[PDB]
């Protein structure tokens, strides 16, 4: 065991070991507190996250077990994985804190409104990134389902990763399927957010900014119009159809018109992702494929996931069950190299 020290940032103790250095607080949220710190052992910038009372409740618990156990399975350069993960516990029965560590990149995507605008190559670079990194994580069965531009951290390199978390409203980029419901949708859901991310970075305004979850579907069918037939019949809740047919009619917007100026193969991109049928919008896979990143796609460096295993998602179990589980996986960590 390393020694540990102990240094209390904003209210709350944090314990590592020494190899960590110069906590800095970055910010926070209600599942943990984070710090830049220099790792000794790298000479690099690290992110340290402490999480929050990780073993408050079975919802922390299960949530402590989640993170965890997807952390350690992500293995691309696209998506943050881990670098280390420690407790000051010694044993199981002492264990009640958790801290992870990863790769400090610097700011988010949405800190990156700053810059008051990309040249069209800058957006190509990004939405290649993200939809690298989800083509890897939707390949292990695994839905992001909160992409927002908190969640994108980005270097100074214009180099991105997908982050679980980020710092900091989620139905702005949320998919129009599951706005009032999780009865029928998809990866793609994912698809949807990297759409409307994509829209706003090439026209520096948010595509669709909802005051609430029926504002929200409102402005959407103002840009994609009001669905036919062949949609409408895919809906079972009768609140659900009744919203979408209540407005009135609208005609789908032309995106040459909404984003002229941009590169016409990322309107085309755009028409693709913001697709209102979950059954028809684009695949990662297929997005990467396309002629808008032709400087950047390589299909022999677009991998795809070890087979990851999220069986633990149906289950009802103990806090202390979630507990032992989540030392265990601790214990067994190894670091990369
Ligand atoms: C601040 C937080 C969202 N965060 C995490 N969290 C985290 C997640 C899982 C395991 C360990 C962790 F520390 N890792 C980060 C890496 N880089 C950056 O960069 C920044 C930045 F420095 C300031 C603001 C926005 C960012 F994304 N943030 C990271």
């Amino acid at each position: 065991r390393p020694t540990f020290y102990r240094q209390e940032l904003n209210k709350t103790i944090w314990e590592v070991p020494e190899r960590y250095q110069n906590l800095s607080p970055v910010g926070s949220g209600a599942y943990g507190s984070v710090c830049a710190a220099f790792d000794t052992k790298t000479g690099h910038r690290v992110a340290v996250k402490k999480l929050s009372r990780p073993f408050q409740s079975i919802i922390h618990a299960k949530r402590t077990y989640r993170e965890l156990r997807l952390l350690k399975h992500m293995k691309h350069e696209n998506v943050i994985g881990l670098l280390d993960v420690f407790t000051p516990a010694r044993s199981l029965e002492e264990f009640n804190d958790v801290y992870l560590v990863t790769h400090l990149m610097g700011a988010d995507l949405n800190n990156i409104v700053k810059c008051q605008k990309l040249t069209d190559d800058h957006v190509q670079f990004l939405i290649y990134q993200i939809l690298r990194g989800l083509k890897y994580i939707h390949s292990a069965d695994i839905i992001h389902r909160d992409l927002k531009p908190s969640n994108l951290a980005v270097n100074e390199d214009c180099e991105l990763k997908i982050l679980d978390f980020g710092l900091a409203a989620t139905r702005w980029y949320r998919a129009p399927e599951i706005m009032l419901n999780w009865m029928h949708y998809n990866q793609t859901v994912d698809i949807w957010s990297v759409g409307c991310i994509m829209a706003e970075l090439l026209t520096g305004r948010t595509l669709f900014p909802g005051t609430d979850h029926i504002d929200q579907l409102k402005l959407i069918l103002r840009l994609v119009g009001t669905p036919g037939a062949e949609l409408l019949k895919k809906i079972s809740s009768e609140s659900a159809r009744n919203y979408i047919q209540s407005l009135a009619q609208m005609p789908k917007m032309n995106f040459a018109n909404v984003f002229i100026g941009a590169n016409p193969l990322a309107v085309d991109l755009l028409e693709k992702m913001l697709v209102l049928d979950s059954d028809k919008r684009i695949t990662a896979a297929q997005a990467l494929a396309h002629a808008y990143f032709a400087q950047y796609h390589d299909p022999d460096d677009e991998p795809v996931a070890d087979p990851y295993d999220q069986s633990f998602e149906s289950r009802d179990l103990l806090i202390d069950e979630w507990k032992s589980l989540t030392y265990d996986e601790v214990i067994s960590f190894v670091p990369p190299p």
